[PDB]
């Protein structure tokens, strides 16, 4: 009733690294997750970010491969993690995870619906349900409205994170945030 | 004065201002020095982000103890300052590197006008030189294309933002990314 709230877009490189470090984190700091996928200008600045991210992982131990035509429009998938988090948001938690794992490997297209219905059933669910799900009006209209209320509470940018309403933007934010939970703030 | 750590930056810019209170002890504990180059390249969604920057600016001024109180009508357009600097470091690159830190303490404890050359000429005498030679100096035709170069180029070979800090050719962008940076330099990479 008082988690970090983790939102991110799918096709964030960056929310990757968050996505990865988040769980751990919060538990360090005796805190839960709330994720929470949302929708989402320079060659150099693009080269820049590929520079930065495989410097990032090359540290880490981590293998990180993005697509080709990175980023995709992770819009079956976003769909997706709501359908399942009407369900059980534990689930989503899971099948999130395997999205960010999946698309970074290479291995994933997540703007297709089909594709992305092939993670269901390690969440214990049909493809045929998720894929239902994902094509019904009323989960599309509140996938839709998820992201409104995004905008209208000031988070924008992948990742953001929102503890005790307090926002930091950003993965190299998460020591501060950390640092925010620990004493209270400044 | 081989192989600096560059700083680029834009002095309006609030995260530039909290690298520049840390950049030179940094270098100095890193065994590097640094080179300065302010430059001017440096319902929608960025009322949401101009707010969460203040909001943040404020925080890491709170955490570190800084003064952190910009002009009411920020940002200013640096040109004046920026320009000063450049004919500054022709004739000292150190008083250039004073000049420039006590611009940013000025300026961000809304002390100082950095689009107005003769607010700008006025902390002259602090670096040695002189208010109406430093007026002469950033009025020159030529010099005004020079800085502006200076800047345009830098946006060619991939500097953007604020700040920005290239050392043995590696990026690191954002105030943020100062301590990934020391790490690349005490460990020569990865
Ligand atoms: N994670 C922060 C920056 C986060 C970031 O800029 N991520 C991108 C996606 S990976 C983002 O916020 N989306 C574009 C936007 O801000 O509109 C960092 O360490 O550099
Ligand atoms: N990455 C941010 C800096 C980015 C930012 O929001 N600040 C501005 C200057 S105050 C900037 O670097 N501009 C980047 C751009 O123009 O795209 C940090 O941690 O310092
Ligand atoms: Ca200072």
């Amino acid at each position: 009733m008082n988690p970090i709230e983790f939102w991110f877009d799918f096709s964030s490189g960056y929310a990757f690294f968050a996505a990865q470090r988040i769980e751990a984190l919060a538990a360090e700091l005796g805190r839960t997750v709330l994720w929470r996928p949302y929708m989402l200008s320079t060659p150099l600045k693009r080269d820049y970010a590929q520079r930065d991210w495989a410097r990032i992982a090359r540290q880490r131990g981590l293998t990180f491969r993005p697509p080709a035509d990175h980023p995709h429009v992770a819009l079956a998938a976003t769909r997706a993690f709501y359908w399942i988090e009407a369900q059980s948001p534990d689930a989503a938690t899971a099948f999130a995870q395997r999205v960010f794992d999946l698309y970074f490997s290479d291995r994933l297209d997540t703007a297709s619906p089909e594709a992305v219905s092939r993670l269901g059933p390690e969440v214990g669910l049909e493809p045929e349900a998720l894929l239902a799900g994902i094509a019904d009006p009323a989960l599309k209209e509140t996938v839709r409205k998820i992201g409104e209320d995004a905008v209208a509470r000031g988070i924008f940018g992948s990742p953001f994170f929102l503890v005790d309403d307090e926002p930091f933007w950003g993965w190299d934010r998460m020591e501060m945030m950390a640092e925010w939970i620990r004493t209270g703030g400044w």
